[PDB]
């Protein structure tokens, strides 16, 4: 059950992180949600 | 108060993923965790 618990969570910061650069206009964000974006497929593809 | 929500449960995926490894024994979590890692002091070190 942990594979849908880890995947769940990192949607949660996906919606959130594309916000904040109305706020920090920072290139930081351009890779940290970068990575959330192919994160949740990279723990997804590995599964078959 | 936007980035104490994002900065706490980075961690709740970080010590997590170190756990399941154990189970898929993938190079995978060492790009996920490997950037999580990251992303915690990546946000915090531009409010500086
Ligand atoms: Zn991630
Ligand atoms: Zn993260």
């Amino acid at each position: 059950d942990y594979l849908r618990e880890l995947l769940k969570g990192e949607l949660q910061g996906i919606k959130q992180y594309r916000e904040a650069l109305e706020y920090t206009h920072n290139p930081v964000l351009a890779k940290i949600l970068e990575d959330e974006e192919k994160h949740i497929e990279w723990l997804e593809t590995i599964l078959g």
